RNA sequence: AAACUUGAGUGCAGAAGAGGAAAGUGGAAUUCCAUGUGUAGCGGUGAAAUGCGCAGAGAUAUGGAGGAACACCAGUGGCGAA
């Protein structure tokens, strides 16, 4: 039985991905779009993240959580549907996406 | 040959600058490593597949190693012969 609790979201174009734990950083329980059987342009439709948000936070107050942080990665856009729902599966909402500092080189941009 | 001070230098008084060389200090991020939680995919594309993963990945939290580069400031702004 856990009650406060912190809410991760990894949204890229390709999948979005919750994770639910404490402030202690242990996590409870974890969906994605991949989970649900989505492939594919489906796994990362902003309707399908909402379909795992909502999985991910049944799965956390069943083991008792009822007040969740959040905090948003990556410019997926499955980003408001994602927090959302975490607002309408009873959890009560009291940006992670890192940026450098001019560190690393990037890969090459796509000639598609 | 002799004068001159305007050109060109010097002196004096101010100011600005990513100009150069050397040695130090620092924050973010990437990768790898370890540890704790935790479970079934992660990743990727036009669509896929190769690939990694149940021997515990990816996610998450903490710590460590290492190299490279310096967000914001930042501007037909500045400096330099290029
Ligand atoms: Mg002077």
């Amino acid at each position: 039985n856990i009650e406060n609790g912190v809410a991760h979201i990894r949204s890229t174009f390709n999948n979005t991905i919750v994770t639910i734990t404490d402030e202690f950083g242990n996590a409870l329980s974890w969906s994605s779009a991949g989970a649900l059987g989505f492939k594919g342009s489906k796994k990362s439709t902003p309707f399908a993240a909402q379909m795992a948000s909502e999985t991910a936070s049944k799965s956390a107050m069943e083991h008792g959580l009822k007040t969740v942080e959040v905090t948003v990665k990556g410019p997926g856009p499955g980003r408001e549907s994602a927090i959302r729902a975490l607002q309408s599966a009873g959890l009560e909402v009291t940006d992670v996406t890192p940026v450098p500092h001019n560190g690393c080189r990037p890969p090459k941009r796509r000639r598609v």
